């Protein structure tokens, strides 16, 4: 089920890609190299070989946006300032897209008075009501965003501003 | 003099390449990943950025065949069993090809009674006489070979077996 030969990596100009059969992971350079986009047809549990990995030196596991357990390359292309490993990201979604943009109908604000890192949350409630104001303590903008066919999700650092409730849609995987 | 945007790296299947405008460095996989071919239109002194480098983790400087000072990627694709860093290689030749094959009219023998590593030598003397018998202490076959338009050279590990005259054409660069 895990074939290394399928895994490809290429970098040219301002664009880098770590890809395989079901994975597409794009890193770009503005000021500095950082994670830009990711597309998952199916989330896989294979480990990414450093032989097939760009910039695999001095990688901190905690900063790897995509966990190595889910096939995240051990790479600084798998980085993003203000964000850490998304172990609690919505990896249960199967088909999933990771990028940095605003979820529709939401706003994100950098505030040290915000809640700490927690399991990733969906921007809509169980009712379908859109949570408007979100925040993060030390993260950067545009915010870390997941997109499934069910709805829109935010990274672990992005928490709701007015929300303290025992009801919330939250991802279901811990890593 | 050093533009990073030119530099490319790609890996697919059994083949990996670190390249730029004048550099082409190919690594292949049989059993294990190791340096296969290299072509230099002109040797450049630029340092290779780890962002553009494949497999840049845990790299031992001594095992890098192409010195980082001459733009050898800090990578395990830049490795080759039985050979170490070619600091004293003929990098002055301008147009240059590094591969693993036998220089025409020569034989290479693995022998512990051989001379130790030294500056890279040309297979012809100043007379044009072809030095026939070569050896190495611990190197592997096929032997490390450089090709310029002037002649053919062997890796630092490969020394002449019996040649008393220092009329040797020899690289005098130190790194």
């Amino acid at each position: 089920v895990c074939d290394h030969r399928l895994m490809s990596a290429a970098i040219k100009d301002s664009k880098a890609v770590h890809a395989d059969m079901g994975y597409w992971i794009e890193s770009e350079k503005n000021e500095t190299w950082k994670l830009a986009r990711a597309s998952f047809i199916e989330v896989k549990t294979c480990i990414w070989p450093k032989s097939h990995t760009l910039w695999s030196n001095g990688v901190l596991e905690s900063e790897m946006i995509i966990p190595k357990i889910y096939g995240g390359p051990i790479s600084q292309h798998n980085y993003r300032p203000g964000y850490f490993t998304q172990t609690a990201g919505p990896w249960h979604l199967g088909k999933l897209e990771l990028d940095f943009d605003l979820c529709e109908g939401t706003t994100v604000v950098v505030d040290e008075h915000c809640g700490n890192r927690g399991p990733s949350l969906r921007t809509t409630t169980v009712t379908g009501k859109t949570i408007h104001e979100w925040c993060c303590r030390s993260c950067t903008l545009p915010p870390l965003r997941f997109k499934g066919e069910d709805g829109c999700w935010y990274g672990m650092e992005i928490r709701p501003v007015k929300e303290k409730e025992e009801n919330l849609v939250k991802s279901m995987v811990s890593a």
